């Protein structure tokens, strides 16, 4: 495929995510969606164009055997890859987390991905509105707007569809979409 979908995940809700968005796309257009727990970082090297998920753990932690995962994910996957350089190519990312339960920590995860590709001079796009968003503080917020797709499906499930729709709809340009 053109396009790497990526994700990690502890009960499931950011593979479900992750499935719904390649619903809507080509075994030609984008990969499958696939847990960095089986990623060789060669195998995701190849990739130009990236969307990326991730749900926040334990001390508002990326998932992985620190915040308690029952298997591995981002945490030791990072290491694998950190040696990479992402200049000119393109990453998208997206979050899940619960705003309810942690007003100060929603979406922390999301934030420490953003700085990994970040600094490895990727291109970043998908920046989302904070409208609509109970919350106190985020990792995940750059000059007041998330670095990524912001859902919650905790207190949210409700707005996941239009929310994922428009994101997509969003980052179709630079993804060579014809969205
Ligand atoms: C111990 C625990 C800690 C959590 N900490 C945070 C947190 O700091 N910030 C946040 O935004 N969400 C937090 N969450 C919410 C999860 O990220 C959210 O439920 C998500 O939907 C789970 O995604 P998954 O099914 O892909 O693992 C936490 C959940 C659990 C169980």
């Amino acid at each position: 495929a053109k396009i790497g979908l990526f994700f990690g995940s502890n009960t499931g809700k950011t593979r479900k995510v992750a499935k719904s968005i390649k619903k809507r796309f080509d075994d030609e257009t984008m990969s499958d969606a696939l847990n960095v727990n089986r990623v060789s970082a060669e195998d995701f090297a190849q990739y130009q164009f990236l969307i990326l998920g991730t749900p926040t753990l334990g001390e508002g932690e990326l998932p992985g055997l620190s915040s308690d995962a029952e298997n591995e994910s981002w945490e030791e996957f990072l290491p694998k890859i950190e040696g990479l350089d992402f200049s000119g190519k393109t990453v998208a990312l997206f979050g899940l987390g619960d705003q309810v339960g942690y007003p100060e920590n929603y979406l922390d995860a999301l934030g420490e991905l953003y700085s990994f590709f970040k600094d490895r001079g990727a291109k970043i796009v998908g920046s989302w509105s904070t409208d609509g968003y109970e919350f106190e503080s985020s990792e995940a917020v750059v000059d007041g707007k998330f670095v990524g797709l912001a859902l919650d499906l905790d207190n949210q499930s409700g707005k996941t569809d239009e929310r994922v729709a428009a994101w997509l709809a969003q980052i179709a340009p630079e993804f060579g979409l014809s969205l």
